[PDB]
């Protein structure tokens, strides 16, 4: 309700004028976190245009296999095909529309319409229409595809029809991702929720530690031009054939590093120790630390040596943003044998929780008609700048005639 | 929220070239189903208009006798006067507008505001104002009427101060419902549901049963140039004084069937067989199945031998439609003697959910920004495409400056 | 959900057109009462412009006490200073704009926000920002603060930079508020209400009671140029010390009057006695009544003998309101002993929720587009007419180029 009593008396969003005079040393005025008409602009430009994080692709190890995900409006469905690609569509029956898969995940011989039976391959070829006469082409209404790539283990999708480069990040990514043997992996654990906080607000809040110390008593424990003691870090690990050199993109989407942990910590367990017996990939040594990976807009990854968890940012409204995380394990390792499910996942569930109460005490204060940008702190929030930039480039070129 | 997020990136609703692009074979283009836009001038245009059923006149048998029902955002009162007529009035208190009628039904001798007490006589008639001056005129101040037909025992009302013939539609039906002597019915059950579907996406999915075979079993047991098996039908009907023929509105806005049954059906129940052994009417023979009719925009309805359905389609939002179904049996029928209500209900209970969850399916898909318009079945989806025309041509004609 | 269908067909709300064809005789116009857009601009020019009844002073009587609240949009703190002075800032923290206090009340040494830990004084003051660097100017980002003002033991505060004049108001109320000692209050109880109706739909109810006989059985019981008799109880305050007579303000805005109660009644009880033993201030006679006292648009009050009713009237939406009733009392005053709580607040939990049924009945018949402008009475509404100009010349006053 906040929501709606500061749209109101909102002065107009004139979004250029607002980008113009933007200063990158300061946080964002305020229709950026809480306006529905910057909402839909990050809809059509930065989320309907990006290549986003989607799914592992080990939920879709069967044959005929099948996941759905919302994207905005967008009713995706990803599925296994008889041939053994991976192939998306757009959940959307081309008769009349209607969702096609209906459950978050399945298996099927082929994709049946629920409504009148149109029957596709697992390809999105129309093989069967009943009585539409002979003057149909079924050639002209196979599912529409979306654009898709497999990231080493990693789905991604790109509603765009025009999909910006994605084999740049590919091809740096793939040293880093390779070692985690993701595609032998499985789903041990997935949580789902909703943060009230504008999906900007969910990035900030994650491109910073600046918060931690006093915020996530759990993580502290485990969590902390190159300096000296770091470059050691990746000595270690490049020697030992596990890639972990600092990397950012050119245009600052993505970035990758293997960082060190505190203390004598392995892992994101409560004692700091391993939280799978049975490791995730090949990683060494073993105390190798955490793969840092983010690209924006959709996704930040910790790669561990015994597991990984990969984070999906999604948005729901200008004042909400659904973050899912998924525990990635040894499709092997057995849950009461190699893990324990609660010690797997305790620190980054309460971690999550404290972050998004952190995001939407934030933007409770935010949609007061008296916020007004701040400035970022150098030493601690370069990251959120160095995000932020990002958003404003994407949107400005997005917005160009 | 699909909805919501549908709306942000939606192009404008251009809606004359809308219409002007528009091909008859052919589901309608999104805006039509999901946004705000085109939802009011479906208020404004067509609901606001054209004459809608109401309610039974049955619920309204006893003296002084009320019920009250929301269209769109108006609030409509119901009285059966002193003098034995039934009315409709606007329930908005002339003095600050208060609603007078409060239950969804009861009995009053007068109409008195629960706020200031004005008290109104059941034809409208302001009797007595309280402390109002000797410069307060009432008979400025009586209750807003609202037209109002009583068709054949079935009453329909109409929003406009200038309403469409209605009488072409009376002279027409009579025939067929006078057999059923509907002033003489009780209502037996009322069920009231909402659909998360646009009502234009209620009906076409009432105008067909291409979805019925997959998606209606307990339906299909009862349910099943005119050919020869169907006017041999009419025959048996016709020969027996039961108006039975195919009549279809010039301007495609009603019609009306009496239509045989499968197998030895005879009503709509499990088992085939009459559901209320004591007859609301007179129709025979008794396998003379169900006499089908259909309104635009508000109802669909069958009448049996044994019982009566009447089905009202009200909208609630974009994406939301309230359908009210009402089982009418003869008066003195007793429950439990007579009939038993599982046995009454239990088909169309069922057939209504099943309807639902069917629309409510294709509404989400419908909502996807990759939705286009699809081919309707010529042989399958004729009474869609004809449903789809009668509204294209209404909105058509309201927007004619 | 009728808010929003009343939205889509609405006429433009033409304000200006609508504000000079205006009758002062009249209800208003639906989208007065209905519409977002006029909802907007009494945010905009009435609430954010004027001054407004917050809380009682006594709900800060301790060191380091605050109290929160949203007004619309805005989320204010207010503090009692380490000098002794209650102050109010935006509850908004200048760096990322996170509110800093996020329970309804409490004490602190310092503000100190939970995000990074930016603290200031309780003047406002940053005193110290983590890791900023050595060009960070401290002096530009203290709390923004709100005016405020005193009145004699209730605090009252204005959003905007540039506050109307709240001295006259003031000097003139002392002497009737003087004697009822609020400074030495404590809230013994507190109701927070949320009613379906527009902020004006509350006011206007409040400001007659031409509903009372009918609606209000309770209150009725103690609650009933310048007439004999009603000089005549002024009089006999006046005599006394009491201040009583009635003053109305120039421009409307505000209202003081001692007036009797009916029969014997010296209080707001069941009984007609004291609700309280130990008295609130030195009102005398002991029969001297009640002082009635509004200020628009925030606020109605009854200062009894006994004890003290303070009324907080807040928007939430176009259709929607919060009351907030406070009970105050002597501070040793003892619950169980001097007081008992159902005796002293059933008759207004009662009249509130009785008040709150006719405000929403009245709302919904106002959200039928059938709705016009009514006659308000003469004889029982002149005070709603009177609170309908001080609106209405508010407005247009606020809209003057
Ligand atoms: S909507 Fe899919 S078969 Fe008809
Ligand atoms: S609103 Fe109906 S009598 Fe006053
Ligand atoms: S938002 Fe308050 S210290 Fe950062
Ligand atoms: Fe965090
Ligand atoms: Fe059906
Ligand atoms: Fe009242």
């Amino acid at each position: 309700n906040l929501y709606f009593q500061s749209m109101m008396t909102a002065n107009p969003t004139s979004i250029h004028q607002r980008l113009d005079r933007r200063l990158s040393g300061f946080s964002l005025e305020q229709p950026f976190y809480t306006s529905p008409e910057v909402y839909a602009l990050d809809l059509q430009h930065i989320f309907y245009k990006q290549w986003l994080y989607a799914v592992p692709v080990c939920q879709l190890a069967k044959a005929g296999s099948y996941t759905t995900l919302r994207v905005g409006a967008y009713e995706v469905v990803i599925v296994r095909s008889r041939d053994g690609e991976v192939r998306a569509f757009h959940n959307s029956c081309r008769h009349r529309g209607s969702l096609i898969c209906k459950a978050r995940q399945g298996q099927v011989a082929k994709l049946v319409c629920p409504y009148h039976q149109w029957t596709y391959e697992l390809d999105g070829k129309l093989i069967w229409a009943n009585d539409m006469g002979p003057d149909f082409d079924a050639s002209k209404y196979g599912l529409k595809p979306v654009n898709l790539r497999n990231l080493d283990g990693l789905i991604y999708i790109c509603l765009s029809d025009t999909p910006p480069d994605f084999q740049t990040f590919a091809q740096l990514a793939r040293p880093y991702l390779e070692v985690h043997d993701l595609k032998d992996a499985k789903v041990a654990f997935t949580s789902t929720i909703i943060e009230k906080g504008n999906w900007k607000l969910v990035w900030e809040n994650n491109r910073e530690c600046y918060h931690c110390s006093s915020n996530h008593p759990a993580l502290c424990r485990s969590f902390p031009g190159v300096s000296k003691k770091l470059q050691a870090h990746f000595d270690r690990c490049e020697a030992a054939g596990t890639p972990a050199q600092f990397v950012l993109a050119g245009d600052g989407q993505y970035r990758l590093a293997r960082m060190p942990l505190q203390e004598k910590a392995l892992s994101y367990t409560m004692d700091g120790k391993a939280a799978v017996s049975r490791h995730l990939g090949r990683v060494a040594p073993p105390d190798a630390g955490t793969l840092l990976m983010f690209h924006y807009p959709s996704t930040w990854n910790h790669f561990l040596p015994d597991h990984s968890l990969t984070f999906r940012v999604m948005p729901i409204s200008p004042t909400e943003t659904e973050v899912t995380t998924t525990w990635l394990v040894h499709k092997d390792a057995v849950e009461g044998v190699d893990y324990d499910l609660k010690r797997l996942t305790e620190v980054w569930i309460a971690t999550n929780d404290e972050d998004r109460e952190i995001v939407e005490t934030n933007q409770q204060g935010i949609l007061s008609p008296a916020y007004v940008p701040g400035p970022y702190s150098p030493g601690q929030e370069s990251g959120v700048m160095q995000f932020v930039d990002w958003y404003a480039a994407s949107l400005e070129r997005a917005l160009a005639p």
